[PDB]
């Protein structure tokens, strides 16, 4: 009776991560990546700031949440974490676009080594990598989060067991001594996914400070942290907040590390709605 992962309608929401300069992320973000600023929010009391960026609304859409530190101008990245990606309908287009407005590219565009998908990298202002990925016409172009695992058989089996997500692609790359997995809820064209890299041999990676989770919606965090909680004791990994309501907001969450230790957020669908305004 774990096919609640049938009945339910989950959705990758955002990967909520740290910035040294958040004015100097967001015009990053708008005019190297053409990305919409959605949601600005300052908290005093907790001393920080948020802003949300995407291609659409988040309502429908996946998006970064940008965290600011107050008097915190930098981070340590880790070894673990990859990159996001951006699928565009010309890569090229969008490189040299990066490179008028100052920004890094640090790959050029061109077809995958091994491969023939035509991809580019940039490098954001504090360090994160962003894959360009040639794509004719997604409704997601906010289209990846990539982290590193040390069992790449580990991890789809956690992912398939504790979160039902589909093992959409695995693909070995002996010539250079990798292998990744994409993850998700839909074909992997049309949504944003979860790709785990494995590196030959390698067995772990520092998790950093800077990126913080990727939070994920359901249509109830109790059914789905059992889930959670039952491939725990199984595979590996550790709840971290038990489902439930957040003190004075009402909003149901529940949190969990992977068997690598990086953050999912499980976050009511209906609940999450009521901070997008
Ligand atoms: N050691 C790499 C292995 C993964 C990898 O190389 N992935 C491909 C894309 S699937 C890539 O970045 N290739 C570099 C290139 O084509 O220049 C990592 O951990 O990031
Ligand atoms: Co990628």
């Amino acid at each position: 009776v774990v096919d609640w992962h049938k009945h339910d309608s989950k959705r990758m929401l955002h990967a909520v991560y740290r910035v040294g300069d958040l004015d100097r992320t967001i015009k990053y973000y708008t005019e190297c990546f053409g990305m919409k600023l959605l949601r600005k929010r300052d908290v005093p009391d907790e001393k920080y700031t948020n802003a949300f960026l995407g291609f659409g609304p988040e309502n429908t859409n996946f998006a970064v949440e940008l965290t600011y530190n107050y008097g915190v101008d930098k981070y340590d990245i880790g070894t673990g974490f990859g990159h996001f990606a951006i699928a565009n309908d010309d890569v090229y287009k969008l490189a040299e676009n990066i490179k008028s407005k100052g920004g890094k590219i640090t790959r050029e565009p061109g077809p995958v080594k091994g491969g023939s998908t035509v991809i580019a990298f940039a490098q954001d202002p504090d360090g994160y990598m962003f894959q360009l990925i040639q794509r004719a016409d997604t409704p997601e172009p906010l289209c990846q989060v990539m982290l590193r695992v040390g069992d790449l058989e580990r991890s789809i089996k956690f992912y398939e067991k504790a979160l039902g997500m589909k093992l959409l692609r695995k693909k070995d790359v002996p010539d250079y001594k990798y292998t990744i997995a994409m993850l998700g809820y839909a074909d992997e064209d049309k949504t944003t996914v979860l790709e785990l890299t494995y590196n030959y041999g390698v067995t772990e990676y520092s998790k950093g400070n800077a990126y913080a989770q990727v939070a994920i919606g359901t249509n109830d965090v109790y059914k789905s942290a059992e889930a959670v909680d039952l491939a725990t004791k199984e595979l590996g990994g550790k709840i971290l907040r038990q489902p439930g309501p957040l003190p004075g907001i009402n909003t149901k969450i529940a949190s969990f590390v992977d068997p690598d230790g990086w953050k999912v957020v499980l976050v009511d669908n209906t609940d999450f709605l009521k901070e997008l305004h």
